[PDB]
């Protein structure tokens, strides 16, 4: 089945296209080709600074009569410098304008950490520390809830929240909307069993980001582990006559996760969608889970002193 049921009654496609690090000069074509081969979910963010170009592709294909708006599932995220309640509507409306949409299917708090408001995405002090903002998760959640009630977004959720941070929202007195989705890093080297169990048991859908290990992340070190080149995964791939990427994408799909692999390469965009024609075996699944090393692609040393840094907790 291609889509998963959210707590708002809407269905979310389990395979989406990632757009972090998709250069504006190349992402419009990525999204066109993705829509042509069947993607209907696109994962966006204001901080990715390509939403305009994403919007361009979507409008093009709507105009070509390739897809209908109702068939698309467009996700974006509120960046860290906009957590003040007075700033949230504006941030959401900027993304909508850039994407040339009148609603988002899903709007996420990108990180639980609020940062000093201003133009800079990562404001730092003279010593390199990210400057936090005087904001908190519940007040930010409240402002996300207003976006639903105004019709700008059909569903709201969170990203990079540990289970305790999720619980704070769940336990909020006066909660209007429960989070629909928690989008977290997840792959064979960071398998997230405790947080997936927590979220799924609370009826929160989990989206796996960086499912291929984000080899293009700008802070990569050469000695880091590399999923796509892992010989053991290559071997599981060869056995199914599939590529390593294809296995890495099928893996979260079989854990009842949503997965959002990124590419700007048209052949890989098509390749990455070809994962509904095979099944990983029970052995393949537990083998892949056993490769966990609690290794994160996405974790900022210069945020570790933030009150709301999410990765001090076990999960
Ligand atoms: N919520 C957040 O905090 C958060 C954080 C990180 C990521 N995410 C989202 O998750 C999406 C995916 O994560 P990611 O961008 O970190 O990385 P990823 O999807 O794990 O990997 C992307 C890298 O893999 C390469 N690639 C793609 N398909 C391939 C294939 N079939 N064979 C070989 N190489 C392939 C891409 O190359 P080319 O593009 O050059 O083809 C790119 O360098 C992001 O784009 C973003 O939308 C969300
Ligand atoms: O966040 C993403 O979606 C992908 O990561 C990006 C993307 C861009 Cl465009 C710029 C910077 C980042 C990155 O440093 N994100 C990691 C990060 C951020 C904030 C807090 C934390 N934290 O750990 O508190 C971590």
């Amino acid at each position: 089945a291609s889509r998963i049921l959210l707590n708002n009654g809407a269905k979310m496609p389990i395979l989406g296209l990632g757009t972090w690090k998709s250069p504006p000069g190349q992402v419009t074509e990525a999204v066109k080709v993705a829509i042509d081969v069947g993607y209907r979910h696109i994962d966006c963010a204001h901080v990715y600074q390509n939403e305009n170009e994403v919007g361009v592709a979507i409008q093009e294909k709507l105009r070509e009569q390739v897809v209908k708006r109702e068939e698309l599932f467009i996700v974006s995220k509120l960046w860290c410098t906009y957590h003040e309640k007075g700033l949230v509507k504006g941030a959401c409306q900027k993304t909508l304008s850039d994407l040339k949409l009148d609603y988002l299917d899903l709007y996420l708090i990108h990180w639980p950490t609020g940062f000093k408001p201003g133009k800079e995405f990562f404001p730092l002090d003279e010593s390199g520390n990210v400057v936090p903002s005087d904001t908190n998760i519940l007040d930010t959640w409240a402002a996300m809830e207003e976006l639903v009630d105004e019709g700008l977004v059909k569903a709201i959720g969170i990203s990079n929240f540990n289970h305790l941070q999720v619980e704070m929202i769940l336990n909020k007195p006066g909660l209007k909307y429960k989070p629909a989705v928690n989008q977290i890093e997840c792959h064979p080297y960071l398998t997230q069993e405790k947080l997936i169990q927590y979220c799924q048991s609370k009826g929160i859908v989990v989206t796996a980001y960086s499912p291929l290990g984000s080899p293009d992340r700008p802070w990569a070190k050469p000695e880091d582990p590399s999923l796509l080149e892992d010989p053991r995964i290559k071997a599981i791939a060869a056995k199914h006559n599939k590529t390593t990427a294809q296995v890495l994408i099928r893996f979260p799909m079989q854990r009842n996760l949503v997965v959002i692999p990124k590419s700007v390469t048209p052949e890989r965009i098509a390749e990455n969608f070809k994962v509904f024609d095979f099944e990983l075996s029970s052995q393949d699944m537990t083998t892949l889970l056993s490769y966990n090393r609690n290794w994160r692609v996405c974790a900022l040393l210069r945020c570790t002193s933030h009150k709301d840094y999410p990765f001090h907790e076990e999960f």
